[PDB]
């Protein structure tokens, strides 16, 4: 699975081991080993949520099935606490995307997942 | 919804308050509280449309519900228009990909909205 | 179609026309004239695959059409001239393929509906 976080927060205030700690996180959340997690950090941003400049977050999560109603509001409680502690981003100001690609539709290693 | 714009246009080329009317336009044409409109604007990118690197666009429109073909239409003629207005990119350099996002694959605050 | 490649190796690593490249290539592999084909590259970016950062890329193609099971095989083999240009193993690359509405793709004041 790939996860991805735009932010406005500074690079400066991204702590040593947030990729690790997602990918560590997100192995045990998905029951994915952790070779199949890429994990993507974009602070610095010039974004808006509300209007508002304030930290916050849009980001998304992309996988090949365990994506579904409930997982996805595990995932979001999992991926706002993470940002609200290690980010301080309010959890109210992240938008996490979640999309279930089909194995056909990812590609790796000269072919796709099919 | 969020609207994400990618650009080779110059950050100093993007207008003071480009974000708020963003927000402003988004939410009256896609006719959510502007509490919920996110955008992210990002200049000085590496890219070419047609094999050209004149000024172009590559944007994204996620929403809950209010995506469709004549909406789709009324909204690239108000984001083609801003784009051309505010940062000189003519509308044939822009694409803007739609997409109508289920309710349980948008996590806010610590949960969906399914 | 639209191509985008994300990537932690530096701008100094993608050669001079790399961007032309990936135009000329794509609207081949696609079928559909260069004209209608956008690039973006991002280099530089804060990565981990795997649990690592050796060199890897994130990428997604969207196109109308001309996406399937044999059509996205082929587009990997292809794309995975990240090898050849940015030194980055097939290994180390995802990339996501869309199939999009015509109703669903914004150009010039209106769609391609
Ligand atoms: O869920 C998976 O098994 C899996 C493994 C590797 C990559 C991906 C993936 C890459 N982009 N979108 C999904 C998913
Ligand atoms: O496949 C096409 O015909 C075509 C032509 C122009 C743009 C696009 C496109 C732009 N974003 N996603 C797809 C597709």
């Amino acid at each position: 699975p790939m996860f991805i976080v735009n932010t406005n927060v500074p690079r400066a205030s991204v702590p040593d081991g947030f990729l690790s700690e997602l990918t560590q996180q997100l192995a045990q959340a998905t029951g994915k080993p952790p070779q199949y997690i890429a994990v993507h950090v974009v602070p610095d941003q010039l974004m808006a949520f509300g209007g508002s400049s304030e930290p916050c977050a849009l980001c998304s999560l992309h996988s090949i099935g365990k994506i579904g109603g409930a997982q996805n509001r595990s995932y979001s409680k999992l991926l706002c606490g993470l940002l609200a502690e290690r980010l301080r981003i309010s959890p109210d100001r992240v938008y996490i995307n979640y999309y279930d690609m089909n194995a056909a539709n990812v590609g790796w290693n000269n072919s796709t997942f099919a």
